[PDB]
């Protein structure tokens, strides 16, 4: 029973975009996923009452579920969970039961200067728990890209080779109540595949 | 002394590229701005320390704050005050000084279902204080642009005429230590003068 969480308290970010689209993926491979979401307002949960989302949701209330996602979601393979914007007891939740901790950041000059918070939350696990960084809402700005890739190494965790493009196809396909792979943009599905490859590689 | 403040937890909204932009403007008419960062990373204050800001910056540390700043600037014509992420003892705190609330909003299906909660703390003022929603990153989508719309009146509240478009001028000048004032798009600088006029008429 693996654990894979989404962290990163700066919102707008793409934490609840990146776990639909990637999950929907790790279920289309035989996976029997379950995501968990902590946000506050069920931002994802919502989105998943539209239509069978590909995996289970399930609606954590507060840090006493983050905590039972071993015993509780044991029957899944993986068990994903969909970060708050706020770095109470639910940062530091995900990483003390997580098995890799995904943080999501977007190339801008302060917008990721909130995932250093999160970093410095997974030392005080060291049984150290992996981690890597997902460039998401990717904008082709090619300055900037280099300024968030260098201060992405200065935190000592890498960052998967695909990173996910700021497409429309992400925004439309949440606002209907699906992911992309339900839509015919081969672009959009492609980095998502090939990003969930590299995440399960991780686990080799 | 009038107080002006952006608040919406649901990160990722724009307050903060709202914010430095918009009191730009109005410096640049003759107001003696002083712009106020709540944010925990002070993410303004950071790019307020590159350049001269057209404005003065304040960092405020507690909620201990927020409640002077009617007392502390008094000097100033406007007191803009940049929210934070997360709804503590700050969006209430900036409710209960401010004379205008401009809450910033992303055409997004569930990004907007944050602002709501905001909505609710103003009602506990009526004395009454002004407000008004904000179209920030406004990318061309049709079909949602009218779901955020609609949505927006249910709430009682309306919002200005101009919206800030997702531009790049605007990711990019930030990055500087600048606002787009600083470039030479007048397609940007337009609508944020534009809606800094209707800013100042909600004052007439
Ligand atoms: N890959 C992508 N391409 C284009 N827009 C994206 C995107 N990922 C996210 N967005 C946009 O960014 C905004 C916030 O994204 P998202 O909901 O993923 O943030 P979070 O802040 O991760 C959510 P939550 O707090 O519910 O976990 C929305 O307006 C959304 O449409
Ligand atoms: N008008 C606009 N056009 C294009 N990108 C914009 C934008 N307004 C904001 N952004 C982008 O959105 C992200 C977050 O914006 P911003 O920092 O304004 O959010 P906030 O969440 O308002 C910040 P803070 O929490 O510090 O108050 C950044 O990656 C930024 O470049």
């Amino acid at each position: 029973m693996k654990v894979i969480s989404f962290l990163n308290p700066k919102g707008g970010s793409g934490k609840t975009t990146a776990v639909i689209n990637i999950a929907t993926a790790l279920s289309r491979s035989g996976y029997n996923i379950a995501v968990v979401d902590t946000d506050p307002q069920m931002s994802l949960t919502n989105w998943s009452k539209a239509g069978k989302a590909a995996f289970d949701v399930f609606t954590a209330a507060s840090e006493k579920d983050v905590y039972g996602i071993r015993k509780d979601l044991a029957d899944y393979d993986f068990a994903i969970v969909d970060g708050a914007g706020s770095l109470s007891v639910i940062t530091s939740a995900a990483v003390m039961v997580s098995d890799l901790v995904i943080i999501p950041v977007t190339p801008s000059p302060l917008d990721f200067s909130a995932a250093g918070s999160v970093v410095t939350v997974l030392e005080a696990q060291a049984r150290k728990v992996e981690a890597r960084f997902l460039i998401t809402r990717k904008i082709e700005m090619a300055t900037m890209l280099n300024v968030l890739k260098e201060s992405i190494k200065d935190t000592g965790v890498k960052a998967f080779r695909t990173a996910i493009t700021q497409r429309q196809v992400y925004v439309k396909s949440i606002l209907d109540g699906d992911s992309v792979f339900e839509s015919s943009d081969g672009a959009a599905k492609g980095e998502i595949e090939i990003l969930t490859k590299e995440i399960v590689r991780i686990f080799e």
